[PDB]
């Protein structure tokens, strides 16, 4: 019964194309992820899992699956549209976002992640392209998967948000992997530029150590016993302070960033604890007791600041 038109191309993958569209029933803008049923599959397993996942997750800061459409030749997942991703948002402000708004975006990111982590969902591929933001200022987590998006177009960002302990063969694939990426997104919102833009596993680890400093048995118990680190022979860097690099962070902000960017996942501040960090004290007591399904903008003391 509810039908849709395609308006524009948002992203394109191997098996799927994502279109911007519009409901003919409601006039609401949607995203239509159309998956080609080339082989005699029914629906492909990936789509079934994506759908079963997004149906079980109900949170204001996770993208909302609105509808599914099956024809003989395609399966289309219909998501509610949001106006921009974070990178587009940055770009529309000449890479200088209102710091109050940065606080709101970070908070909402942390709210969505905390829910995911409570449902045992590791995101594992956080990056600006996966953070969608609407006119109202609501931020929702996506995973575009493949879908290469339609000047910052087509940048290879594969490793930029990857944590150094995982890049050196840690087997602790916990929700804390995301906490490192949160850190990297925070810096990028705060400065408009990526924190650790490495092309290789070796150079990603390098760039990291150029800011955080080279590890030791103090800063990383058992690090010199690691064979891969032993081989990756880096010069001993002295830690630069994060606050100099990102002056727009207050000392609370920089303190939160440092707690996110711990070499090892065991020691990073969690999403839940990060929401209680003093950095967010300006947003009040009410925001912490909101239902999962309620926008933080329901609070009225939460408002988006005009952007330049
Ligand atoms: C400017 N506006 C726009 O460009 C724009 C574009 C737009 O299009 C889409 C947005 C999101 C999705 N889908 C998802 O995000 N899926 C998802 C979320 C998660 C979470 C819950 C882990 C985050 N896991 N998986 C998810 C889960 C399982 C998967 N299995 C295989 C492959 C992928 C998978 C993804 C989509 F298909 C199209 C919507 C609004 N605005």
């Amino acid at each position: 019964m509810e039908t849709y038109i395609k308006l524009d191309k948002l992203g394109e993958g191997t098996y799927a194309t994502v279109y911007k569209g519009k409901s003919k029933l409601t006039d609401n803008l949607v995203a239509l992820k159309e998956i080609r049923l080339e082989h005699e599959e029914g629906a492909p397993c990936t789509a079934i899992r994506e759908v079963s996942l997004l149906k079980d997750l109900k949170h204001a800061n996770i993208v909302t699956l609105h509808d599914i459409i099956h024809t003989e030749k395609s399966l289309t997942l219909v998501f509610e549209y949001l106006d921009k991703d974070l990178k587009q948002y940055l770009d529309d402000c000449g890479n200088i976002i209102n710091m109050h708004n940065v606080k709101l975006f970070l908070f909402q990111l942390l709210r969505g992640l905390a829910y995911c982590h409570r449902q045992k969902v590791l995101h594992r591929d956080l990056k600006p392209q996966n953070l969608l933001i609407n006119e109202r200022g609501e931020l929702k987590l996506a995973d575009f998967g493949l879908a290469r998006a339609k000047t910052y177009d087509n940048e290879v960002v594969t490793l930029w948000y990857r944590p150094p302990d995982i890049l050196l063969g840690s087997t602790d694939y916990s929700t804390q992997i995301d906490m490192w990426g949160v850190g990297c997104i925070f810096y990028e919102m705060a400065t408009g530029r990526p924190l650790f833009p490495g092309s290789t596993v070796e150079e990603q680890l390098h760039f990291i150590f150029r800011i955080l400093g080279t590890p030791t048995e103090e800063t990383w118990p058992g690090i010199l016993s690691n064979e891969e680190f032993k081989t990756y022979n880096y010069p001993k860097y002295r830690a630069e302070a994060l606050l100099s690099h990102a002056p727009r962070l207050d000392s609370d902000g920089a303190d939160l960033l440092t707690k996110l960017l711990q070499f090892e996942g065991r020691n990073r501040i969690s999403a839940e604890d990060a929401m209680k960090h003093p950095f967010f004290l300006s947003l009040g007591e009410r925001i912490h007791k909101l239902p999962d399904t309620t926008s933080i903008f329901a609070l009225k003391e939460i408002q988006l600041q005009k952007e330049a």
